[PDB]
């Protein structure tokens, strides 16, 4: 229980470790929200993914795209870590 991820709406794209359900639980337990699908950029704040194929680099251009480590390490540190430190792209 915390509010680390308050004001975060996360969408997880593709395979991740930890897995989707485990990350969703961590997000909800620590104050955030998640989406099952991404119909628009209206509310999502961060995309979580292990890697980006070219087509995904295009689709998620101008999105904050970070590794699942961002969720894990933030929970472990009891503090929201800078998303840039976990960005998949420069």
């Amino acid at each position: 229980s915390s509010k680390i991820f308050k004001n975060c709406v996360i969408y997880i794209n593709g395979y991740t470790k930890p897995g989707r359900l485990q990350l969703h639980e961590m997000i909800v337990l620590h104050g955030g929200k998640f989406l099952h699908y991404l119909s628009s950029k209206k509310t999502v704040t961060h995309i979580v993914a292990s890697n980006l194929p070219l087509k995904k680099r295009i689709e998620f251009a101008n999105y904050k795209v970070v590794s699942p480590d961002w969720i894990v390490d933030s929970v472990k540190e009891a503090r929201l870590l800078p998303w840039q430190n976990y960005s998949l792209t420069s």
